[PDB]
C-alpha cells in the first residue's frame, strides 16, 4: 500500500511550493507565447487563431512528478503523430521543444506539474493560401499537477453513471485518437453525472459498447482479466503504463470491443488519466461494484504505476539548478 | 435579376472603405474585450479562458448590409437559446448587448459586415466551484463581410461532393442547434473536398441522408418544391428567410428527412449561409447539376433574398453619425 507515501510526499512538496509563491512568480505556473515566458494567469492569445475560432488545433500533456519527467518522449511522439492526422506540424524541432519545456518547468520549481502543449492551425484557414505557406502556431505551459480524481477520493473510491443523455462523438466524425479540446459530448457528460448525484460519466458508442470519459480512459476487471475498449478512445500513456505493469505482473489485459452488460458484472473498476493517474470507482448507477471495496488487481496496479515513476527506463530527473 | 446591381453596390461602399485604411484603425475590424474597444487584429483573449481549452462556448453572426441590420432580434434570440442549452447567461442585457453592437458598427464605418458574439463558460469549469463562483464570459467583434462563395462564383455556381471519409457530428454526441465552433467533422469535410477538386462538402448523417456543410445549410428543388434537412443541423436564419419566400412566391417547402439519393436526381441546388447569402451548385461529385447552369427557382430565392433587407419588417438602418 504506497497511497500513504505517495501522498504525504506530495502534501509536502506543497508547502514548499507554496512558500516560494510571494517570491516567484511563476510559481503558480508559467507559459510560452511566440517565444516570451509569463506568468501563466497573464497568458494571452489572438482572439483570431483558428484554435479558438475552429477549435483547429491538437494538444498533449505529459507530467513532472517529484522532479522526474514521465515518459515525455511517449507524448512528444503523440503530438507528432496528432499533428500528422490533422496535416499540422510541430513549430520547432522535437529536441529544442524538450529542453524549453525542462527549462519552463525549473524556473517555476513546481516538482509535481502538468506540462501542455497546443499546437493550432495558426491566425489563417487553409483555402485562402497554399499550405505550405500557412503558419501554425504552438503554446505551451506549466501549471501545478491537476487532478481529475483527488487524494482523497482516490483512499474511498468514486461514483460513475453509464450517460443515457449524450454518448461519444465517434470516430468517423471527430477521431479520438487524435488529442483534443473539442469536449462537447464530455462536458454534456459532466453535467449529467452531477445531475443524477454521480462524479464521473462513462459514455457509449451509441451501439452498446463503452468507449472513454471525460478526461480518462475506463478499465473493467473481471476473473482476473483486464478488459478496456480498442476502437472509438484516446490511446492514453497511462493505459500503455496499466499494460505495462499487468504483462510485469502475469495479468492478462484485453483491448478489445466491451460491452455496456460487463460494467454490471465486473469484479472491480477504475479510471486512468495523466491527471491523476489510476482512480477506483465503487458504485456505478447508483449500485455498489462487487461490494463497494477498491479490489486487489487495482491496488497492485495503482502500486505498479506510481513505481514507473522512478524507473529510468519511463523518466528521468530535472536539475531544478 | 438583382444581382448586377447588389454585386455593384457592394463593390461601390468597398472601395470606399478599403481607401480609409490608413487613416481609420478600426476599418479592418473592431472588437470588445473585458469592456474596452481595440482594433480587431489586436484582440487577445485569456489562455485559459475555458471558450479555447475545452471549446465550452457558443456563438452568433448577425450581420449589416448597406448599413442596415438584418435580423438582429431572430440572432440574439437564438443565441440566448443557445447559452440555455449549455446552461450559460448571456453577461449583459439583451438591450444593452445591442445598442454596443450598434456603436461599434458605427465607429467602424462598415456598411458590409458580419458581427459574431461568443459566450464562453469562463476562466473555471463548474467542478470544485459555486455557481455564483463560475463568471461567464462575453466577446464581440465586427469585421468586414465575409464570403463562402464570392460573387463573381454566385454567378455560375460552385462545385460539391457528398463527403465520404467524415460525417456529421451526430445530435446526440454535440447539439447541431447549438451553434458552436467545434469543427473537426467540418475541417476534415473542407481537407476532403480540396483533395478531389471541389469546394464544397455536404455532410451526411452516417445513415443514408444529408444534413449540413462546412457553415451552411443545403437545399435541393425538385419538381418546383424545395427540400431541406430538418434534423442533425443547425436551423438557419438564412434557411428561415429563404422560407419565408417562398411562401411569398407560393413555392412549397418540405423541412424534414433528405435522402442522398435525391441530390443526385433534383433540377437545382444551393447552399444558404449568413457570410455570403444564396450560393448555388452547379457541380456535383464532379458531374453538372441538371446540365450545370443556374435554375430558375434559385434565381427567384436569390432576388427575393436580397430585396428582404430593405424590408422593415426584417432591418433596420444603422445611424453613422
Ligand atoms: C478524452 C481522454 N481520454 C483519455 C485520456 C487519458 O490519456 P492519458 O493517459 O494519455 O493522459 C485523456 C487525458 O486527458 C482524455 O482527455
Ligand atoms: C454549421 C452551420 N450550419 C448552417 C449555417 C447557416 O446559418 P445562418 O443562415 O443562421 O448563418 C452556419 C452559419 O454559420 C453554420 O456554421
Amino acid at each position: 500500500a504506497s497511497m500513504d507515501k505517495v501522498f504525504a510526499g506530495y502534501a509536502a512538496r506543497q508547502a514548499i511550493l507554496e512558500s516560494t509563491e510571494t517570491t516567484n512568480p511563476f510559481a503558480k505556473g508559467i507559459a510560452w507565447v511566440e517565444g516570451e515566458l509569463v506568468p501563466l494567469a497573464e497568458a494571452r492569445i489572438p482572439l483570431l487563431d483558428q484554435g479558438f475560432m475552429r477549435s483547429d488545433l491538437t494538444y498533449d500533456v505529459p507530467s513532472v512528478w517529484d522532479g522526474r519527467f514521465f515518459r515525455l518522449d511517449d507524448h512528444i511522439t503523440r503530438l507528432e503523430a496528432s499533428c500528422t492526422k490533422l496535416r499540422l506540424r510541430l513549430p520547432l524541432p522535437r529536441d529544442q521543444v524538450k529542453q524549453i519545456l525542462v527549462e519552463m518547468v525549473a524556473k517555476s520549481g513546481i516538482r509535481d506539474a502538468h506540462v501542455c502543449l497546443i499546437v493550432t492551425r495558426g491566425l489563417k484557414g487553409v483555402r485562402g493560401t497554399r499550405p505550405e505557406d500557412i503558419v501554425n502556431n504552438l503554446y505551451m505551459f506549466v501549471q501545478p499537477y491537476v487532478w481529475v480524481m483527488e487524494p482523497d477520493m482516490q483512499r474511498v473510491g468514486g461514483s460513475a453513471v453509464v450517460a443515457r443523455t449524450v454518448r461519444r462523438v465517434p470516430p468517423g466524425a471527430i477521431d479520438p485518437t487524435v488529442k483534443n479540446l473539442q469536449w462537447g459530448d464530455l462536458v454534456r457528460g459532466m453535467f449529467e453525472a452531477a445531475d443524477r448525484g454521480a462524479t464521473y460519466p462513462f459514455l457509449t458508442d451509441g451501439d452498446a459498447h463503452l468507449t472513454e470519459g471525460s478526461g480518462f480512459n475506463i478499465v473493467l476487471v473481471k476473473d482476473g482479466v483486464l478488459y478496456t475498449p480498442d476502437r472509438g478512445v484516446l490511446q492514453g500513456v497511462t493505459r500503455k503504463s496499466v499494460i505495462n505493469a499487468a504483462e510485469a505482473f502475469g495479468i492478462e489485459v484485453r483491448v478489445e470491443f466491451v460491452p455496456v452488460e460487463l460494467a454490471y458484472r465486473c469484479d472491480e473498476i477504475f479510471m486512468c488519466t495523466t491527471a491523476g493517474g489510476i482512480m477506483p470507482i465503487t458504485t456505478l448507477d447508483g449500485m455498489p461494484v462487487n461490494g463497494g471495496q477498491i479490489g486487489p488487481i487495482t491496488k497492485k496496479i495503482w502500486d505498479g504505476y506510481w513505481a514507473m515513476h522512478y524507473d529510468a527506463a519511463y523518466s528521468f530527473e530535472i536539475d531544478y539548478n
